[PDB]
């Protein structure tokens, strides 16, 4: 028994809140051993007794005994919480909603476990994260509150958000494209990246410059037919949604989104297509209504006119997408939660490089317009070192596309870069 | 429409939490009207748009626009709290979790009203009390 403290404390809060009034008593009294045995700091004081009345409406009293005992009890943490996500699938729906009001103040006490030495309780947090995840997949009546009440406080914590995020990826890898797993995940991310916009959006960013540029040590004919063309699908789905109301920090990031843009228009299914015409749609309304830069109002005026264009039946065309309505349907699903979507029509429009041209001299007019009004801005000098690197390096499947772009966005050229584009026809 | 500024921002709220894509936009360029017209105090800024992708996960975007609101343009609470708890019995289980997570903020307003000298203001927030009322006793499982 002296080894199980947390296991016997998660059995007395929960039958506490039962609806027979016998179980409502025999669990104030165990409550009370717990209390004496461990030396348990509570707020009030307790005594144990036969014939008490203890009325149904219980949950004020359940929370504040858990709240006080995760302030200054966190010895617990690992043993509880493993034992209230258990019991949390084997209760009613009634019971649940009540698990999770006694549940979410522990969620703070991960911080300090996250980092231990790696002395094998690393290994449990990461267990435990995954059953939350788990939780997400199947209640789909009550996620609007898992959101704001276990996803939502976890966002705000900064010292653990590089470990929640890595157990994202992973449960996505998994389930693939199209799976639920991974579309949950997606949309999961949101709540997540509002208590830190420019951290959760980095590191996003972050791994997506990575794996691209880790196709060159095992080129191939095209993008897709790549082994690592899952891991870069699923990572488009998080951009995907976090470009809405600027969650990706387009003030800081500018240069590589228009980056990934280019190596990623019209590729893949119709509705991947449909995913990277409403990012550019996403990240211009981003520049207009973001505080942190001061545009002028000529500017403002110029951006709103551009914001305009994308959306001509003429950029459907480019973008791949033309016979599509709107973008939005095809590219969100109302059943993702439910099943997981079957591809089809794999016959697929081939890409002209004149069309890359169109797009990528229209991206560079509107970050022109802005570094007018934004002094000593580097947004160009970034997004030409990265044009570089890829167009004098051998790979199939991206050298063509970085030659386009590198002489279109280039100001200087010397006679050393104009001998190697030689050789390469050559 | 100058007379329900508080009728139509439960519908724009309400709906921004929709499961259907297009569904989302449309109710998004409702919200910039009424803060352009009316001249509603919020935190960012927004700008009307066709072709906007907005997440289906908006939980926590709907409250920060409710809860700045009701902190700082309290006027329109008793017009907001009697279409607000209207809307809770016409939507569906999903929705019913949605509608108490941005409500909460504007039942702190009440206060304001409940000594307004017998305006029959004061015979309103007893109205309104009645209906949450009514909402207790028929969901079990909440």
């Amino acid at each position: 028994p002296k080894d199980v403290p947390g296991t016997l404390l998660n059995i007395a809060l929960l039958n506490l809140g039962s609806s027979d009034p016998s179980l409502r008593s025999a669990a104030y009294n165990l409550l009370c051993a717990l209390t004496c045995t461990f030396n348990l700091k509570i707020e009030g004081q307790l005594l144990e007794t036969s014939g008490l009345c203890i009325p149904a409406n219980n949950t004020l009293f359940i929370v504040s005994i858990s709240k006080t005992l995760a302030a200054n009890e966190p010895h617990l943490t690992l043993e509880f919480l493993e034992e209230c996500i258990s019991g949390f699938s084997k209760s009613s729906i009634e019971l649940k909603h009540l698990c999770l009001e006694y549940m979410t103040p522990w969620l703070s006490n991960l911080v300090r476990f996250c980092k231990h030495n790696d002395d094998a309780k690393r290994q449990r947090v990461t267990a435990i994260l995954d059953k939350l995840i788990t939780m997400t997949i199947n209640e789909k009546q009550m996620y609007p509150s898992i959101q704001a009440k276990i996803w939502g406080s976890l966002g705000q914590i900064t010292d653990l958000l590089d470990v929640v995020l890595d157990s994202f990826i992973k449960t996505s890898a998994t389930g693939g494209l199209g799976s639920i797993k991974a579309e949950v995940m997606a949309d999961t991310a949101v709540a997540l990246a509002s208590g830190n916009v420019k951290l959760v959006s980095s590191k996003v960013i972050g791994r997506m410059c990575k794996i691209i540029d880790k196709t060159c040590l095992s080129p191939t004919p095209t993008l897709e037919q790549h082994l690592m063309w899952d891991d870069i699908a699923i990572l488009a789905r998080y951009m995907l949604m976090l470009s809405f109301n600027n969650s990706l920090d387009v003030a800081a990031h500018l240069p590589y989104l228009f980056h990934v843009v280019t190596f990623l228009v019209a590729t893949g299914p119709l509705s991947l297509r449909a995913s990277t015409h409403g990012l550019v749609i996403n990240i211009i309304h981003s520049l207009c209504t973001c505080s942190q830069l001061h545009f002028s109002e000529e500017t403002k005026q110029v951006l709103r006119l551009s914001l305009t264009e994308f959306s001509l039946p003429k950029f459907y065309l480019l973008f791949g997408i033309s016979k599509v309505k709107s973008a939005a349907v095809i590219a969100f699903r109302s059943s993702y939660r439910d099943r997981s979507f079957s591809p089809g029509s794999y016959e697929r429009e081939t890409f002209a490089l004149t069309s890359l041209e169109t797009v990528t001299e229209a991206l560079l007019e509107i970050m022109e317009a802005c570094m007018r009004d934004i002094p000593t801005c580097k947004w160009l000098d970034q997004w030409t070192e990265l044009a570089q690197r890829f167009a004098f390096q051998y790979n199939p499947s991206l050298q063509p596309r970085a030659l386009v772009v590198f002489g279109c966005i280039s100001k200087r050229v010397s006679h050393g870069q104009i001998k190697q584009i030689i050789r390469i026809l050559s």
